[PDB]
């Protein structure tokens, strides 16, 4: 029964879920200062052009655009990572308002929202293996923010209306992920964990410094859409972020200077 209201918030999940407490909790304040360039990372590869969408979920907490993930078709190495990470889903967490909205920070500054591109590693054969390991998801973390309309976004922006509550879901076949990325792929990283219950502490965080630019309407549709399901009482959903955690003994290493 965790969600984001008052009375089954962020605040409220160590109850059933004490690893919210933990040592490696995501999101994080990125402190741009104290980020440390490490020359030695990798160069990051982000290989979509194989990338099979299949459906549009609304799951009650975000709406996933879900991938093909039985083969080697959309995959993300280099960077941090050791071998080879397949995309499964996409999903975003959003504001009620244009000033807050993303998870992650970059010195205390919130964005519109935040896009998670999540991959999980194949050495352990299934997305449900692979979150009970230290390093068995990638997330790329993308910053969105208010300005000119993304292109690439419309056509997820445009299905929204079939999927408006919990629960409901709409084929989505044909999308080319490509479309939702920014020019440079900078960097910054650092081990933490899934955002949501269970809070899975299995992630390798990769965060895009550049934002993509989304408009006005794209970002008010997101939030026309519902908690609920269908036939109950109408919540926005709005304010689908966790905040910041703390740091705790871990270090950010960004891929620039
Ligand atoms: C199952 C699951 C996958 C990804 C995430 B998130 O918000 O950390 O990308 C949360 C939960
Ligand atoms: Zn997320």
């Amino acid at each position: 029964h965790w969600g984001y209201g008052k009375h089954n918030g962020p605040e409220h999940w160590h109850k059933d879920f004490p690893i919210a407490k933990g040592e490696r909790q995501s999101p994080v304040d990125i402190d741009t200062h104290t980020a440390k360039y490490d020359p030695s990372l990798k160069p990051l590869s982000v290989s979509y052009d194989q990338a099979t969408s299949l459906r549009i979920l609304n799951n009650g907490h975000a709406f996933n655009v879900e991938f093909d993930d039985s083969q080697d078709k959309a995959v993300l190495k280099g960077g941090p990572l050791d071998g080879t990470y397949r995309l499964i889903q996409f999903h975003f967490h959003w504001g009620s308002l244009d000033g807050q909205g993303s998870e992650h920070t970059v010195d205390k500054k919130k964005y519109a929202a935040e896009l998670h591109l999540v991959h999980w590693n194949t050495k352990y054969g299934d997305f449900g293996k692979a979150v009970q390991q230290p390093d068995g998801l990638a997330v790329l973390g993308i910053f969105l923010k208010v300005g000119s309309a993304k292109p690439g976004l419309q056509k997820v922006v445009d299905v929204l209306d079939s999927i408006k509550t919990k629960g409901k879901s709409a084929d989505f076949t044909n999308f080319d992920p490509r479309g939702l990325l920014p020019e440079s792929l900078d960097y910054w990283t650092y081990p933490g964990s899934l955002t949501t219950p269970p809070l899975l502490e299995c992630v390798t965080w990769i965060v895009l410094k550049e934002p993509i630019s989304v408009s006005s309407e794209q970002v008010l549709k997101f939030r026309k859409l519902n908690f609920n399901g269908e036939g109950e009482p109408e919540e926005l959903m709005v304010d689908n972020w966790r905040p910041a955690q703390p740091l705790k003994n871990r270090q950010i290493k960004a891929s620039f200077k």
